[PDB]
């Protein structure tokens, strides 16, 4: 049905998203990661467009789960609930959260209802989580704070 | 086969504030999702410059969004009442007493902030939808449904506000 | 009893231009509210510095959508016409002229116009498959997908014209 090119569509917003986030100023580090995935988001849409194709391995979901305890580790615990906002680097990194969200809701509706490797949403699962972490590392970067 | 240890979602489902849980493409999480992603969008707005009573407002409605979505993740729970909706309509009366009647339909657009309030309004209605969709397949409060209903016109109202401000005025269409 | 007034579309439904309602969830009016984003979204690209050429181009295009939404309103009526499939095309040949053959896969971004160009294309192909969905429950002019699908082309180009006049370039 509308199921893949539904997904597909999805990641291809997410990436976008990511691509306006990319035109901000941004630390080194955090510009090197986001560059990355979106080449990650690129290989993703493949796979899940070509039938008995995959693109998405442990490698790439290590990497993501490197980058989390890395950047966590790199700011102070969560004190309360965060509002998404503060710099505008900041903002829209939370927007690529929730479009990323979004793309890992069609993922998973797309593995309902056709073969799909688990790869692909436990991908976009840490890419979210990820988002939500380089929007407080932004806001620190920016000499700003989390909106609570 | 995987050497990677497993998170909590990855297997596609996630958990509601009552324990319950429902896969990721579920209609409930779907609500939940785009007012997180419209909250978000006018934490884009919310980065522009603003006049301090629009910021005001918008900032509030952040935590509106808020407990909005808590509702969706708590089934039975009634965070929005008539004092939210109240608000939004005093805002509207507010603005809208400020501006001159709308004559020509206008098109999305003007300012860089009347620009971003729009497309916040346009993510607002697709939350309308999901939110309206939710409530077809579950018993839920009219409220959240009503009062996002009230926010893409308010957004609607702050995008005239924001083109004022600016200098400007609203993009007429032809 | 709610001790706040009710508007017509709180109750979750809302009125086609023929009279009739629908609920908020129905394909119709996930359709007209796909374009309207769409078109809020080129109303932020339109908010950046942009070559005279290619603002012309866009605003067009703002009141082709506006009009595009007026058609799914009013089920069965008619106001995106092959006059402008025909401007799309005119333009997609147009700037493609004025671009280097495209060699590798592009990454969307670059410059923050081109960026947001591509948001928009991804926003644009969204609203396609609302458009083609809208289809599959009711007869539908083939004018508002045609109109669509040119469009997202045309923005794909645009945001290569865009990182070049920005001093820019394509994401490879
Ligand atoms: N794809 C999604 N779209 C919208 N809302 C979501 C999505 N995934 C989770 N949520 C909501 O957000 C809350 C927490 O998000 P989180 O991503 O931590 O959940 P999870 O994916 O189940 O856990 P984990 O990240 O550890 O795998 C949950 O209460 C859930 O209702
Ligand atoms: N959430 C939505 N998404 C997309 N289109 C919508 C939505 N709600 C209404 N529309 C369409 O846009 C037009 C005007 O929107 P409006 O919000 O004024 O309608 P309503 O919600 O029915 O009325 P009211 O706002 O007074 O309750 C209507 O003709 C309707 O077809
Ligand atoms: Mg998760
Ligand atoms: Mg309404």
């Amino acid at each position: 049905d509308d199921a893949r090119i539904a997904a597909i569509g999805d990641v291809d917003e997410l990436n976008s998203q990511i691509g306006v986030l990319l035109a901000e100023p941004l630390p080194d580090d955090v510009r090197a990661a986001l560059s990355a995935i979106q080449h990650d988001l690129f290989d993703l849409g493949g796979e899940l467009c070509i039938p008995g194709h995959a693109a998405i391995t442990d490698a790439h979901l290590a990497r993501l789960d490197g980058w989390l305890a890395h950047y966590n580790g790199q700011l102070p615990p969560l004190e309360e609930f965060i509002l998404p906002g503060g710099a505008r680097g900041a903002a829209l990194a939370h927007v690529c959260r929730t479009v990323c969200r979004r793309a890992e809701r069609s993922i998973v509706a797309l593995g309902a209802s056709e073969p799909l490797n688990a790869a692909p949403r436990r991908y976009v699962n840490r890419l979210s989580d990820l988002l939500f972490v380089l929007a407080r590392v932004l806001n620190r970067a920016a000499g700003g704070a989390d909106v609570l």
